[PDB]
């Protein structure tokens, strides 16, 4: 197989494997619903064998980037419907990313609130724009509240179905309250959440349980970062964390495992790729720095099933035809990455815009 070859993903077929990972563009409206401009954004996109759309408000209170969007009200599932309309008007498919941002979420952002995480320690190596702030420590959540964090992740993915979305990947990276949970950096607590890997991943596998239950698991991916030191986060043998994952996964016959390869700082390295691939039976999505070369060869090598551009498809809507054709790709400018507005968002051109008519 290579880029171009269609592949199954759960009971969907995708057109391609190049694939449009989740970006967090904040161009939601202040209630969180998306707007006019996201539906553009997305259907531009929609020749993606399939888009998976940003992090998205699960419960509603905990906001992390002011202006994301949300899930949890039904203003904001009949704006997604718009969206997904859209990309389904194309013939795309597109997943929707669920996602607690745990101690991520400044009190600031969300009218004093204290926000919860698996122990009481604060981000350190980050900071949030709201202006310049320090990440405050959060609340450490006692085991008779984690029920209603599932709960609230179970009403997110019913929503997602009811907006129209064809699955939900849930958040399990970047920092966020399930890599919290699953990391033993940010994870300090005892009992049943804490210590040892399985307990660890209690709260990752209790939401893929309860996510499986709304979609059936053949519409449920998950995204990992073991090696992302991003919003201060480490685990002691990260080679040992996704072997187990890897081997444990399976049990959830999900659509996909949504691997991010390396750290965005470069301070951790290791091979995650190998022990993955050799133990998750199941369709493994890579992501981080590939080119089109690159990911032919690894996708033509049998090490990856499908591959997640980031920057490449926020700055090229038809990143698939321009790799197809080997044609040079837009450059993304990071200034507008996280503005208002169309500028940086929707106005990329396509290679025949370029052209100019
Ligand atoms: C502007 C921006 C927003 C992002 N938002 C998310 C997000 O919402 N969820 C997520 O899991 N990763 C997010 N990421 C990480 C991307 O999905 C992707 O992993 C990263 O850009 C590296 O992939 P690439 O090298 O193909 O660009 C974001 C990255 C950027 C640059
Ligand atoms: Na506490």
């Amino acid at each position: 197989a290579d880029l171009f070859t269609p592949v199954q993903l759960g009971a969907l077929t995708l057109a391609n494997r190049v694939l449009m990972a989740p970006l967090t563009r904040t161009r939601a409206d202040a209630d969180h619903v998306p707007t006019d401009l996201m539906v553009e954004h997305y259907a531009q996109r929609a020749s993606a064998g399939l888009i998976i759309a940003e992090a998205t408000m699960a419960m509603e209170g905990n906001s992390a980037f002011w202006r994301e969007p949300g899930i949890y009200s039904e203003a904001q599932v009949s704006g997604w419907k718009r969206v997904t309309d859209a990309v389904h008007a194309k013939g795309g498919k597109i997943f929707l990313q669920i996602w607690h941002g745990g101690r991520a979420c400044h009190p600031l952002l969300n009218g004093g609130r204290v926000p919860v995480a698996p122990s009481a320690m604060a981000i350190t190596n980050d900071e949030v724009h709201t202006g310049k702030k320090a990440y405050t420590v959060p609340r450490e959540l006692a085991d008779e509240e984690i029920p209603a964090i599932i709960e609230g992740f179970k009403v997110a993915a019913e929503n997602a179905k009811r907006a129209g979305f064809d699955g939900v990947e849930v958040h399990g990276a970047n920092g966020y309250l399930l890599d919290e949970f699953l990391r033993d950096g940010a994870n300090h607590r005892k009992g049943p959440y804490g210590g040892p890997i399985e307990n660890r991943a209690r709260l990752l596998l209790d939401v893929l349980d309860v996510v499986t239950q709304v979609w059936g698991s053949d519409c449920v991916g998950v995204r990992l970062s073991p090696l992302n030191s991003f919003n201060s986060m480490k685990d002691s043998d990260p080679i040992a964390l996704v072997t187990w994952l890897a081997k444990r996964l399976n049990d959830f016959d999900l659509a996909y495992l949504h691997l991010m390869r390396a750290d965005f700082l470069g301070e951790q390295q290791a091979d995650v790729v190998t022990p993955v691939r050799e133990h998750y039976r199941g369709h493994l999505m890579l992501n981080m720095g590939y080119t089109g070369v690159e990911a032919n060869t690894v996708i033509a090598s049998g090490q990856a099933d499908s591959i997640a551009f980031g920057v490449p498809f926020l700055a090229n809507p038809d990143l698939p035809e321009r790799l197809r054709n080997e044609v040079e790709l837009n450059q993304a400018d990071p200034a507008t990455f996280y503005t208002q507005g169309p500028e940086g968002y929707i106005d990329y051109p396509t290679i025949s815009e370029l052209a100019n008519a």
